[PDB]
């Protein structure tokens, strides 16, 4: 791709706006937004996890107003992100473990995920294992033929964020080899009694430019929208924890680019 | 509305200054400022808090000098905000029915989950509703989520509201509409788990600018300014080992100028 | 007061010197420390004494006398620090050992570090943790007050007047005035807060407002405040006692010239 | 060298790689992490095995080769502008569900957290040591490069421990430091975050680049055409049901845009 | 007193050195570690013991002589502009295995960690120093220079108790800090972190620059062609197996660029 001169005027812009929903695993009917509760397997050979006991990433494929070697296609240019229900995390009153004697109920707090990307197209994925002898359950996307390697890097896993409750977050991260055509954005907070730290503005916005000025060209006049926002554990009662999530909002401004 | 000129001169420019008190339950006549103890539900279903044990979001309409004698007009725009927590100093008591840190020790100071948000609107902030547990029984006397679903627990956008009444809307089932709310400037920090301290700055030498990346602040409809807040500053344990939300009143001090519109 | 020129060339003074903690010295040998806490069993009998109190420093700093349409001096610059700051890396003083055979628990938990500069005194606004506390003969304190008082009730208005007088928990500057002074503080809560303490004589705070104009000293006054409430220092016996250290000030004026 | 202009017009290459974590690999199932650790019965007889000692990471990168015909003075050298990196994986890190130790009763698995080393160097030569030892003391293994002849001076500054980081997983990472007092062909950067609890804090984006300028606008200058890459990204330990402790380590990208730079030799 | 132009060409210089730590050092095996602490029996009885203190750390360096014939109303002095600084061996804070406590049932040994002084300073003459005494009644040991005449009034502000950064492995850490009512001919910054469980957070980078220059764009001038470099990097407390704990140090790296300033007498 030639990347020439932005359109100008009223009808060169366009603006998408929406939510991506958490992927948390859902695992009855009044759970969504939490995991099964987590177990842990007696060795890394016998680690064999519930499909509901795994977040997978959240992705929405958009369609932009139909544009057309000399084209024009849609070029995104801002964002504007938020997680969407941060006060939620103050319900410390339902079935949750008091943190001691009369104590009120503990918190959702330990790892956190929080990542979200716009792209021209699907987000390219990498495949990571902590333990490539994990059993990955049927009805997930997970790097294939895993070896030893895989544990550090293999070059092998490479995958594209094309379809919903599908992809582990614990197994894929961006590739980032790869991605020219997208923006993203994340950050692991680990340990099991860390804070969540959530902030929440109308008055924020991210510049999806690159160095040379260019943004996310839409392919097929698609825009990709990505997240995780998994914001740690919830504890009940009984010290059994889940995860939980939350859903992220996305508004993106883009412009008409003509292109050869 | 197509925005055009701002105004000039000694007429052109007003402030608004108040103090907004937090409303975090006030469970009987000695504890204003503090919600109930909290109560833990033994599981999902019987989640039933009781409307003094429910930190609301707090909010004042405030009215403006009257510019139209019929509503091409002018507006008060928002322009600058001074905003201070009142009283940060207060958390020092640990020496009042506190639960010593150990023995012979100081009373524990208020610490654990807060919220610090404030906004400053033309109109009501505009709320989404997300839930925790969608089988919460909310109390009379609040304005709550209604018609909830499993769906409610992660976005239900059934669930849309103003902030238009003061110890009414719970903090912890209502957020601010990020899908709506372009004429309101809004900020909030959720800082999570039972143990984090409270961090809370003082100055006056703090200036927020309110105005968007086309140099328009938030424009009064009906000549009435919105300002909205949450200051749950962490939990008071007590020697019991119960704990109670504890809340601080918020300043605002606001500058407006007056904007010609076409409406 | 209309504000006109800076006078240039004889037009510059500085002020410089140590504020000193004010924590309670409950005898002889106990400078910059407070008296051991105790709890109350309820709210209505909360009764601290006076040497269990941190209160307000304040010094009134008499300036080169102006006017024998008149010239004010005029505060332009702060240079400020804590004194003393190592002082608390002493962990052998009859501490309580955080573990068998161990070195002194640090001191910790709560800090308040808080300094303004102004033509006048300090203006101070009430709130109470809790409105039945009764506070000390030889304090000035919140009077008549109601159980609004825990939240906000606008007659509880004062001037940090006195040294050692008003206690740090029930006063804060008073957002609704100090147009003549320049306040900055912090608030650190909790038992097991580390104390976080910069120094460096590189630092200079600028303390002239949206206009060009920094405090003006009424009567050829300057007044400086301070709190520094660095944690507590626990005793073997697991007592704990505030521990503050002084603040240095060096402040730059110039004369302006003013109408009334 | 004196440095002279920059070349224009095939005057700009880029490498892109990535350099796998040396923790010490215990067994044919543990790459990635070390073996667990064991602590001296006496400061003195303190003897860490060699797959107990995570090392530092290095990789040299050839450039397409200049100066094929005879030069008169001058030559020109690939000259190292841009970085972006990343630690890659960092979502493994959520794996809470195997062999791992409850952090309470029926809880989730202990994440990795503890003592971490995040480090990266781009150089045109290998990035200089300077070694540093906790314990003069100290028995290092056969197969690791270490400071020789330590003396008790060795615990805070021994001017005869200096090396070159000049083979994958042999420097333990305990033992050896960039050297400050040199490496002016190299930008180096790194954070250790000590402490048993302390919780890994890891970005990833593709938007973050870094400018290996020096004050002059000279970035490191490849000597033979060969760029250095160096890494340490110690993420923390994890700890098994027994409560045994593994260091875990996690792979860098590196991507580095370099222009042909004319120099004076 | 009068700073007038600076001399350009010949006219600059740089100084390289590393300051070790002054930790206690209570044998011939323990360079960069104090004595084991121990407690007081009352607070009027603290009498802590010379190497369980950890001192200041000072050196003056020799310039190239300036001023070798007589001039007339005027003399160059070199003018410190810039510093790089950073702590050396950061790294050797990741042996967990040297005999230390460990941190539960089969796990690594705690890692260095607890209270921190980081604090470094250039100037062109001695630190000036302030007394600050935690307890007055301290009895500071033989060997050490301490406030003399201690009063109730040390433990908050004693304007007597005024000293020079003259002498190494002298002053207690504990005792002084920087004069902020004098040092106009030095440079100084440090950070005081407390707390026994504070982790370590050290950044290592050969990028990073100090401007030396105050607000008239003049930095230290050095007296007598001598410069000045002061450090603390107190990184907390090592805890042997035992539980007893010893403060830990390491050496800090200074790079300084002067240049020659004519100055008015
Ligand atoms: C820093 C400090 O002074 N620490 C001491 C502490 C404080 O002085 C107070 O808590 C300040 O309010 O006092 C500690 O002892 C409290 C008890 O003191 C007993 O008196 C003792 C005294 O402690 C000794 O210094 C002296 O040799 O003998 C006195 C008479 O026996 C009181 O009788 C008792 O009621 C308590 O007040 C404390 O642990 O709080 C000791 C600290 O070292």
């Amino acid at each position: 791709v030639e990347v020439l001169e932005v359109k100008t005027g009223v009808d060169s812009i366009t603006e998408v706006e929406c939510f991506l929903t958490p992927e948390m695993g859902d695992p009855d009917e009044h759970l969504r937004g939490f995991s099964k509760s987590i177990s842990i397997s007696d060795t890394f050979e016998s680690d064999s996890p519930n499909r509901d006991m795994l977040p997978c990433y959240s992705v929405a494929r958009i369609p932009l107003p139909n544009l057309n070697g000399n084209i024009l296609m849609w070029e995104a240019v801002t964002l504007k992100t938020e997680v969407i229900g941060v006060t939620s995390l103050m319900n410390v009153h339902s079935n949750g473990q008091a943190t001691h004697d009369n104590g009120a109920g503990k918190p959702v707090q330990g790892t956190s995920f929080h990542f979200f990307s716009v792209g021209g197209e699907a987000l390219e994925l990498q495949g990571v294992l902590f333990n490539y002898r994990t059993k990955y359950p049927d009805g997930t996307i997970f790097p294939k033929n895993a070896t030893v390697q895989s544990q550090v890097m293999n070059t092998e896993h490479k995958a594209y964020l094309d379809k919903n409750k599908a992809y582990p977050v614990e197994c894929w991260v961006p590739d980032p080899t790869r991605n020219e055509n997208t923006r993203y954005f994340g950050t692991l907070t680990g340990g099991e009694n860390v804070p969540p730290v959530l902030h929440i503005t109308n008055t924020a916005t991210t510049v999806l430019l690159d160095e040379f000025g260019v943004g996310p060209l839409c392919k097929g006049d698609n825009l990709y929208l990505s997240a995780v926002d998994v914001c740690g554990m919830f504890t009940n009662r009984s010290g059994s924890q889940q995860w939980r999530g939350l859903s992220r909002y996305f508004k993106v401004q883009l412009r008409k680019r003509r292109v050869k």
